[PDB]
């Protein structure tokens, strides 16, 4: 029993931190097999950010400008290279301690877990969402830049997520590894605005089917809805649609709960209609929209890595 | 900017986690150095479990009997006594992979990270907070047992935790890494309940200063409290009492943000008395009390906002 806000296990991650130094700035790599992975903004100063031009700074630096420590280890790097908004230093090392990776880009509403790092060393791991707007609600302070997402299969670490800044609300902007920016975002000290939120629907259902398994059926009701009255009433609430995609990965969780898509959507709809009336799902007032499907049945089964 | 609940990096303790089998029954271990730590329940079977007489299971039990399996390596036992409800089990091999550590037992109200095990795998880690009542409102299913809960401040892993069994609500009960129960606990079958759960007052209103540190002010108000009053009113919301430590232990916070304790104190009766009236603190609708006076320094900017 009981239901958390789980991150996957991090030491296969923990293993590939390392500390990148350009000049002034030092930030987070990622080291896999003889290549450190980071923001292409750490060969910037404040000034630069305000209009860079990436190729042109980056000419100007030789492979020993790039300072890059893994542990208490200088790397020496032996090449340099960018890819979109992230650089790859080439290093004489392979990591001992790769793990069996893959590069993926997630969509919206799909969870994985941050390995909040600083200077090179892992701070923290926590479990976030990618926002229906491209941004995380993650936890960063100066220096967190490099820091990454990510989710096991299995045993392959799956990195989706580079942090590289800070939006104006606290919420965060990021990469995929290949340097690719999840949302309309630059790297670049520019005004940049994250656009209007909505909710992750399929994930709040996926949470109700949670706390029914964990004893939790206060919400459940008699009804049931179409597919199309559900998705007027999410749109009317700023959730976004739920598709026939959505209902058909539930599938297993309404089997295994007896109470089918469109019967959980008629609480859902109620809840937002009437609120919780003093009451809590899983001790939370408000409708968590951070647990996949996915990590529900994982969570409920006890999937090890 | 961001406030997550966040777990220490789990790579120190992943690296110490074992399969422990004494004839049907398989949990967790904790593999340090050359002792493997793991519930005494394990040479249970579930009809032992009603009025266990530990010390005539364990006689009849050889080194042989206990099957410990690092990875895909069995390790041999050599030796086997048993410490309060923890059966430590000398191998013939020292971890390589053991970190720098202390057994610590830790005090209501403290937090600290779960790597949740399963057959001596990890499956996830969370963060959790020793309740008043001793337990802990952990996520564990079958098989979890010999789980550990730990700290990571600086390099060195600080074992709090260990978890022995699930309460009929749900909860969770468990001993340092000495097998010393937290909380009225016996590892038996017997009837048990946890006492009535309080709320951890010092930790709200450290989530508070953590609210305040990000930017929102929006609950404080012009009133102070005496710190008897406050106590008078908050044990009316089942709130634990406030003493002279947790207000000396919130001063650092206190002098960050330029609000009195007891300033903050007044805020949260006012809180208790209105509700949020459809507003969030932090992203929750609820007073959390997971995060210690120390996570929120930890966390949260030294520079307020
Ligand atoms: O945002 C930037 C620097 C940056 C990057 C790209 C860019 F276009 C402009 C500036 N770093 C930070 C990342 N995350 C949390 C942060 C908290 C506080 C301060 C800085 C943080
Ligand atoms: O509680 C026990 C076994 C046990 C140990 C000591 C004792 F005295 C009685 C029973 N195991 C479990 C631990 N945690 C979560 C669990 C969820 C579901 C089922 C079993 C779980």
């Amino acid at each position: 029993s009981g239901f958390r806000k789980m991150a996957f296990p991090s030491g296969k991650v923990e293993g590939c931190m390392v500390q990148v130094t350009c000049g002034t700035t030092t930030l987070n790599g990622l080291w896999l097999d003889d290549v450190v992975y980071c923001p292409r903004h750490v060969i910037c100063t404040s000034e630069d950010m305000l209009n860079p031009n990436y190729e042109d700074l980056l000419i100007r630096k030789s492979n020993h400008n790039f300072l890059v420590q893994a542990g208490n280890v200088q790397l020496r790097v032996i090449g340099h290279s960018m890819q979109n908004c992230v650089l790859k230093l080439k290093v004489d090392t392979a990591n001992p301690k790769t793990p069996k990776y893959k590069f993926v880009r997630i969509q919206p509403g799909q969870t994985f877990s941050v390995l909040a790092c600083y200077n090179g060393s892992p701070s923290g791991v926590y479990q976030c969402a990618m926002r229906p707007n491209f941004t995380i609600k993650g936890s960063f302070l100066n220096g967190s830049c490099g820091s990454v997402g990510f989710n096991i299969d299995y045993d392959c670490v799956s990195f989706c997520y580079m942090h590289h800044m800070e939006l104006p609300t606290g919420v965060h902007a990021g990469t995929d590894l290949e340097g690719n920016f999840y949302g309309p975002f630059v790297d670049r000290q520019t005004a940049q605005a994250a656009g209007t939120d909505t909710t992750i629907t399929v994930n709040v259902l996926a949470w109700l089917y949670a706390a029914v398994i964990n004893g939790d059926r206060w919400f459940l009701n008699r009804f049931t809805t179409t597919l199309n009255d559900f998705n007027l009433v999410a749109m009317k609430y700023n959730y976004e649609p739920l598709t026939q995609d959505h209902v058909d990965i539930l599938g297993p969780l309404s089997a295994q709960t007896g109470i089918a898509v469109l019967d959980m959507c008629a609480s859902l709809k109620e809840l937002l209609q009437n609120g919780m009336n003093g009451r809590t799902i899983l001790g939370s007032a408000l409708l968590e929209d951070e647990f996949t499907p996915f990590d529900v049945v994982r969570q409920c089964s006890g999937v090890t890595f």
